[PDB]
């Protein structure tokens, strides 16, 4: 699982 | 920016 938020 | 990889 992978998330990011930039 | 918002990525999800599930």
């Amino acid at each position: 699982l992978f998330i990011e938020w930039l």
